[PDB]
């Protein structure tokens, strides 16, 4: 607890040195805008803020949505979260009714190269490979610019058993959230993959629960940074990291089983259930529970078992990688 809470200091420490760098990615982002805006394709396009979401304190992640007017949409083969795009506008981007994830990606990123040559007092240079646009501002701070497909419409029938936050919560929270819009992103078939990364942020409003959750992604970040060198834990990430979170937070829904005073023990919990998940190889999304985000397709044994055995050596010795 007493550990725990002074790395949750050097968290508060590292928050106020990015302020600096928010603006320098806040800045070129609004940059981007201005352009694609101009373009009949991205004339609707629009910042979904996450302000910008913090993958570590030189790595910053921003998307980029884009409403469609209406859209239909068919489930590839039974995969639960890769879904077709089909249909006046947006008609270059066809491959008959079929909506092309390459073709998108490739006029998106062509338009970003050509604004990134704009100086703005600012060096930034385009890093190419893999749904991302990545973007080095300077020479330190990288931007992964993401573009997604905001429809308002009614959520896909994977999702109907997801979200359980009834127990947690309240239903009327959870039906409130379902009111709010889904989001498609690219992933090669011209098949796009669901997002629920505004469903992540309005939890964290609505204890050590956020405390709980800073640890284990903080947790990570330096266990991959040790191990960057070595090519097995660049497969994992904070959506896995916060979605067994989301698990525990459900399986613990009262508030008194998540004190302040119970740090380390909540904190040991929200450990021994991700372990739990990488042994099983068992991590449901949250949204799309028949979707296992550890699935031996996705991440193979020797990643799981590799980043099990470290997770257990820093909980056995009170965490090194913290100090």
């Amino acid at each position: 607890a007493s550990k725990l809470r002074a790395v949750l200091e050097k968290l508060k420490l590292s928050r106020d040195d990015i302020s600096t760098a928010a603006g320098m990615v806040k800045g070129v982002v609004d940059h981007l805008l201005l352009r694609l805006k101009c373009d009949s394709a991205f004339r609707g396009v629009g910042l979904l803020n996450t302000h910008v979401k913090i993958s570590a304190p030189n790595e910053f992640d921003v998307m980029f949505k884009l409403e469609v007017p209406r859209i239909q949409l068919e489930e590839y083969s039974n995969t639960r979260a890769y879904y077709f795009v089909k249909f006046n506008p947006l008609s270059q981007f066809l491959e008959g009714e079929i909506l092309s994830a390459s073709k998108m990606l490739s006029k998106f990123r062509k338009i970003i190269k050509e604004e990134i040559n704009d100086i703005k007092d600012t060096d930034v240079i385009m890093k190419r490979k893999s749904p991302a646009v990545t973007l080095l501002i300077s020479e330190k701070i990288s931007v992964d610019i993401t573009l997604a497909l905001e429809s308002k419409s009614s959520w896909p029938a994977s999702t109907q058993e997801g979200l359980r936050i009834q127990n947690w919560l309240s239903a009327k929270v959870r039906k409130q959230l379902r009111l709010k819009p889904f989001y498609l992103v690219p992933k090669q078939e011209e098949t796009w993959r669901l997002s629920f990364s505004h469903i992540e942020k309005e939890i964290l409003n609505n204890c050590c629960r956020k405390d709980c959750l800073k640890l284990m992604k903080y947790l990570l970040e330096q266990l991959k940074e040790r191990f960057k060198d070595k090519k097995h834990l660049d497969k994992f990430s904070s959506y896995h990291v916060k979605t067994a979170f989301f698990h525990v937070c459900t399986q613990n829904p009262q508030d008194s089983q998540w004190d302040r005073k119970d740090l380390g023990l909540c904190f040991d919990n929200c450990v021994t259930y991700f372990l739990q998940c990488l042994r099983t190889e068992k991590l449901e999304n949250y949204f799309i529970p028949e979707f296992n985000l550890f699935s031996s397709n996705l991440i193979d044994k020797r990643s799981k078992e590799f980043l099990t055995k470290q997770i257990e050596y820093e909980r056995n010795n009170e965490f090194p990688v913290f100090d």
